[PDB]
């Protein structure tokens, strides 16, 4: 029986399936498609390592509920890189068979209506708003599946509590309905011990199973013995060139056998210290003193707005480099493709890439178990020695964690340890905006039915405050009592509406009201303070040099400075030299100045040396304060601001691509981020008309000349030939132009 | 000869032309056309009464320019009234060979491009701006063609410099490429004395003729006599039944015979008291105490925004009405298709029918030789005069001009008296206009030329200032000097560009740069306060009204107010009980005011009650203010002001239909002004889409309904039925969604 064409599948689906090399299922996929009525709509929650082919069956429940039961669904991703890969995975796996599948991820929303859609692979944050979006307008209906990859995700998370809004909301839905289901669910997790109480939470049937395609060998190495989990010395590990820790000796070793090894590093620095110490030594200990595929990489690394970088350049030509947060996305999705297809062979990493893209190695070696200052995370663990072994390649996977004297203990301890239970997270943010959810949307209007819904949460399945939401509700102006029903007023439906939080709603509301009254049109730094979500910690703000800017800022700037509340008393000032909402001020005038060079189109090195921030933060920063601005942009055409919305209406775009005006039509375009783009403009294309029958070998040359043989890096599309990427390029302007009346 | 089948016509516009009536031209047309190688280009300057056929000849050689040498042509003419009537009739005329017509008049632009159009019928205004369009992105080969109706004006009027700045521009144009024509310029004008001056000064051929196909008796009538124009007595007038004037018993005297009469009052009141009059008697002398088609005309008055008038109410029902500029432009529509019909049999008019719309009466009375406190004027005179008349039907034509006493004397010198001379009117606003037009368009860029360009002008042919008008654009900016070549700057192209006077554009530059600095989006009053005009003499304000109004505005305009220099201390105040800057800004709130509930859709009568200011004048202010609207826009345009320019993008269309925002995808049908598309929009379409594919019988049904057989009168289309007005609806509808993409 496990054979992906004896069961029931498109032969379309089923030869781009042969292509990934997914022909023969595992026996855990089998019985955990064969749980009983999970095939007809039994909700499904199931947990397997990464490696096993979790989301086989995931994607498999959805080629059913969408060609037979024909209605739309949701994938739930944790983040935005995975998010954008497993969209462009079932888009390469769907066109044929002509199911839509499109992305809400971030900043960047489908062109094409969400009716025309027929799969959505969405964020947390933004699958959220969509069902809010569907339950206002009465659309339920149209929903008839959703996917959950990461489900322990609904835990204890910044994005988590916004999962388990989105499922105890759609229970309810179905349960309300009900005075083998209208939206299945389906459930992807790790080994979590409670997974059961999450199984009987959404009637799902549960699936729990252990078997890995690759063997796992985690071991601790401490000076240079290697013992196994169960302290059980396995090896004598002796250095072959070394010049304790012999963390290059253990890559050497690796590389040996014409491998690759994932070597996870506590911070950045530590990852460009320790992938120039491998480079060093593989020139050395290997010259006594595919490289075409390499070569290629490094162009393409040298066609980026930041250019080729010189710890890169120094390691990447031998096989060995980093992979951090600094990095730009580009940047870091060019090293992971090297890594990935075998060209660089040591890849020293942070934990972001742990819970990131599927990237397995030979070797998986943590450095320490001390991450950050802290312990490392059970779980952060697991997902890093989750890639040991790459399947059908590998016999065995190897995990090395080094731990040392004291640190031994740790190690042990991460080595025996197990997953934390998940968590609820539902006065609190949480719990008003899910009563929020529910009123405004008109699903709940009694506080009977307030407590009846929470009976339908996490916290009545893991077994007052819905009257202290209702309360905060009311006393804030987002709802109104009649005779006590709760109906939703105009602050109220606009909080819904543009998914923002009610707690951050009021200062927002108060902030774009005070804009209204004074507003500077003379730049786009006003509406730029608008739409800059916060502070938080993007960056590292060095006050001397924002005080610097300032003492350099146009005659104009400042007044918009002084109209939302900067100073120069205060502004990289008394800080210079050394209260809540100033310094939420000035980190936010400093965070709107730097969105002020990405939106001039300045180059990314040039904002890092005049701002100190590198580009990984800025891309990071400029992603962020896109969502913010579509946000905003949403409350206030939600809430009669016709004059506000008319100016925030196109700084999404602007902030998404990092572009001015002239290119918001030519970064519609797929393949035109801000530099294709602009070099594309300068030539006289200004409209995606122009570039629609704009002579293809004529931008084949635009694009070959203004370097900054595939050496154009496209996302998602990985690296395009001139030829191939500005004929893509002028394809989609056609298809844009065309589709779209 | 003389006929319209022997010359070489299209068959189309032939049986088009046989439609109106024109099937035999007379022999002044014949000799004007065949004036040598006026059918080659050589210019042609012509004089003829309005009677007798004066742009047949225009539009013959427009079509010769237009079949035979494919290019574009323009059609100026000097009010927007008269405008729109020729671009209706050049409309239905052309139609059929193809000829793309469309109008420049006031704030109307064509949908479609200049390009694509093949006959530009504009105003004085626009006809200068399109002009400068031309030759700054230079297409001045793309025009072939220029008729200018009432030539006459291009000497003292408020429009008439534009005229020779449209000439002398042209001229030179054809002049410096000569380093039968290139742009041919065919003029008409009334019987002026120094026509040969314009002859030689376009170098055009002259042909002048007095025949009018009925002919005139143009007389005076004092006490009981009547005077024939050489102080002879021709009739003794005795009444028929009068209860010395005897303009009751006149109109008597033309009604008996089955006529009708047309009777020029110096007011608007008097009007209202001589319609009244003449139906009192008409029905007790007529009563001892067609139909159908006049109860047509009572109703489609009553399908108004502002409905039926009580004056009207009681005139209309006998034959008689009033026609002037206090009723709104549909309903002095209405009235002169009325009289036109012969529906109306007695139409007491004001002095501004005389200079507007084609209404020939059997017999113009003059009730007095003073209009407005002061002699009528001579060309005014024999404007009113040349509608005696109707050509095909009458005999003769009468013109009786009642003095008496010493208004005898002005009386006498009316009938005796002939036309003023032509002016120039060219340091001065229309010199200083000229010279950045040319400077900023590149045509010319040394002082040699620019004095060679005054030696083009009329003032050459009519027989310091240049170098004043250099040396104030170079003061102001305008305009810079390099080695002294004058080059345009960028306020100098964003002038020329916006089509605003110079004069006035450094005071529009400084409020919209004080605009940017602080500007209120939280209601639509400072982007309106921009693009209110000025105070001009559009309403007398009241001063009680206007403070009433301030002192019951929102919370929020009053910032607006005082953000543009408006106050309290003199709002309505000192000026209640009883500085040329302060009067032109508070004129320009309560302007701006009217104009803030035009575009909130509040009906003509609740403004007018509130505001004290009749319904003509509202109509006349919302032209103006869109005109104002769209000139703003493009110097915000053409400025680099982007945040502003955004803003300002909609309210030309907001204040050219008096629509809100949601209509304005609804009023780019022609047949949808602001009540036909508010009804429209109630019921579910809100969108030109969502009215393509309206169904045909519901949009009749909703058209029935809401009512304030061809009750809907549409612009330019008279009189139109429920179901053929909901028809073309739908039919417009279609054709915008459709020929847009
Ligand atoms: C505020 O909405 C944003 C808009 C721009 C960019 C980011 C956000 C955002 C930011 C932070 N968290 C969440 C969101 C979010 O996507 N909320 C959404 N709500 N509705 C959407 O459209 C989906 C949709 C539309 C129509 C139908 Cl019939 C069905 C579904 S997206
Ligand atoms: C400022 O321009 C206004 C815009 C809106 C409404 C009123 C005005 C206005 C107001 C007062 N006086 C004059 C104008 C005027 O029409 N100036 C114009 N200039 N260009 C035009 O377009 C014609 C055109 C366009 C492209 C080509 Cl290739 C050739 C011709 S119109």
């Amino acid at each position: 029986k496990l054979l992906l064409a004896n069961w029931g599948l498109p032969k379309a689906v089923l030869e781009k399936y042969h292509s990934f090399g997914v022909k023969k299922m595992f026996e855990w996929q089998a019985e955990c498609l064969l749980l009983g009525q999970v095939l007809e709509g039994k909700n499904l929650v199931y947990s397997a390592p990464t490696s096993a082919g979790k989301t086989l069956v995931a994607e498999l429940l959805i080629l059913k509920r969408v060609l037979e039961m024909r209605k739309k669904a949701l994938f739930i991703l944790p983040f935005v890189s995975v998010a954008k890969e497993k969209k462009y995975y079932l888009q390469s796996l769907f066109q044929e068979v002509g199911i839509k599948v499109d992305g809400y991820m971030g900043s960047t929303s489908p062109s094409r209506h969400f009716s025309s859609l027929d799969i959505a692979v969405c964020t947390i944050e933004r699958a959220n708003g969509l069902i809010n979006r569907l339950i206002e307008e009465n659309k339920m209906d149209l929903l008839g599946m959703v996917v959950v990859d990461e489900l322990h995700m609904l835990g204890d998370s910044h994005r988590g509590y916004l999962l388990e809004l989105l499922l105890t909301k759609i229970c309810y839905i179905t349960r309300k309905s009900a005075s083998s289901n209208a939206v299945q669910i389906v459930g992807m997790s790790a080994t979590l011990p409670n997974l059961e109480l999450v199984a009987s939470w959404l009637n799902a049937e549960l699936y729990h199973t252990d078997f890995r395609p690759v063997p796992l060998l985690e071991s601790v190495k401490v000076g240079n013995s290697i013992y196994d989990s169960s302290m059980k010395l396995v090896r004598e590990f002796e250095p072959m060139l070394q010049v304790e820790d012999h963390v290059v000796s253990l890559c050497y070793e690796t590389i040996c056998d014409n491998h690759s090894v994932l070597l996870f590093c506590p911070s950045k620095k530590w990852c460009e210290k320790l992938a120039d110490i491998i480079a060093r030594e593989f020139y050395n200990l290997h010259h006594q003193a595919e490289q075409k595929e390499l070569l290629e990489v490094m162009d393409q690394l040298r066609r980026l707005p930041s250019g080729l970088d010189s710890v890169l350049q120094k390691t990447v030509p031998w096989g060995v480099a980093f992979h951090h947060a600094g990095l730009t996305f580009e940047e870091r999705d060019i090293i992971e493709g090297a890594f990935r297809q075998g060209l660089i062979r040591v890849l020293a990493a942070t934990s972001t890439l742990s819970s990131g893209v599927n990237l397995p190695a030979r070797r998986v070696i943590i450095r320490t178990p001390i991450f950050g200052g802290r312990p490392l995370d059970i779980l952060t663990y697991k997902q890093m020695v989750g890639r040991a072994g790459r399947k059908g390649v590998d016999t065995v996977g190897e995990s090395i964690l080094i731990c040392k004297n004291s640190e031994k203990s740790k190690g042990i301890a991460l080595l025996q340890g197990s997953l934390k239970p998940v968590r609820s997270c539902l006065v609190t943010g949480s719990m008003i905006r899910a009563i929020l959810e529910i009123i405004v949307g008109g699903v709940a209007s009694t506080s009977q039915d307030m407590h009846t819904y929470a009976a339908c949460t996490f916290l009545a399945a893991s077994m007052g405050a819905i009257e202290a939401c209702v309360m905060w509700l009311l006393e804030n102006e987002f709802i109104q009592s009649t005779e006590k029903v709760y109906h939703p007023t105009h602050l109220g439906s606009a909080t819904l509406s543009s998914s923002l939080s009610p707690a951050d709603t009021l200062d927002i509301f108060a902030d774009l009201q005070r804009a209204m009254k004074g507003f500077v049109l003379e730049n786009d730094l006003h509406i730029l303070y608008l739409v800059t979500p916060m502070f938080e910690d993007w960056t590292t703000i060095d006050w001397y040099r924002f005080f610097c800017l300032w003492e350099k800022l146009p005659t104009s700037m400042k007044r918009v400075a002084e109209l939302v509340g900067v100073e120069e008393g205060f502004l990289a000032r008394c800080v210079k030299g050394k209260q809540h909402r100033q310094m939420a001020i000035h980190k936010r005038f400093f965070t709107s100045l730097v969105l002020l060079d990405l939106i001039s189109e300045v180059p990314l090195r040039e904002i890092n040396q005049k701002y100190g921030c590198n580009r990984g933060q800025i891309q990071s920063l400029q992603q962020s304060a896109a969502v913010y601005a579509g946000m905003i942009t949403v409350f206030s055409n939600r809430l009669g601001w016709h004059n506000m919305e008319l100016l925030l209406s196109q700084f999404q775009k602007r902030l998404t691509f990092g572009i001015q005006r002239e290119l918001c039509d030519l970064v519609r375009v797929s393949l035109l981020n801000a530099q294709r783009a602009r070099v594309l403009y300068a030539s006289g294309f200004h409209t995606v008309a122009d570039l629609a029958r704009a002579n293809i070998v004529e931008v084949e040359v635009i694009l070959k000349n203004a370097v900054p043989m595939r050496t154009i890096w496209v996302t998602g599309r990985k690296g395009l030939t001139e030829r191939e990427a500005a004929a893509l390029i002028v394809e989609e302007a056609r298809m844009i132009l065309q589709q779209d009346l």
